[PDB]
């Protein structure tokens, strides 16, 4: 964070999508890139939960206040965002 992201594994880019799945309301199978979570209502009750489950579930070392509401937007941001391959920040 702040230089030099984290780098994740399509396994850990596999379980993330599950996750998003539920706190979204949005079927794994429908989950594209074209989904937006501003778009589709995302809540700051929602988009911490989701960037907690990853701490708690998954174990990523994201961040204590993680928000998809506010750190992220698309579901492709989320993904890149796990390597840090677009080095935005």
């Amino acid at each position: 964070a702040m230089a030099k992201g984290v780098g994740v594994s399509n396994e850990k880019l596999d379980a993330v999508m599950r996750v998003v799945s539920e706190e979204s309301g949005i079927a794994l199978e429908e989950l594209t890139d074209d989904s937006n979570f501003a778009d589709m209502g995302i809540d700051s009750l929602s988009s911490m939960v989701i960037g907690s489950r990853f701490r708690e579930d998954l174990g990523l070392d994201l961040g204590p206040e993680f928000s998809l509401f506010i750190d992220c937007t698309t579901v492709r941001a989320l993904k890149d965002f796990m390597l840090g391959s677009g080095d935005a920040g």
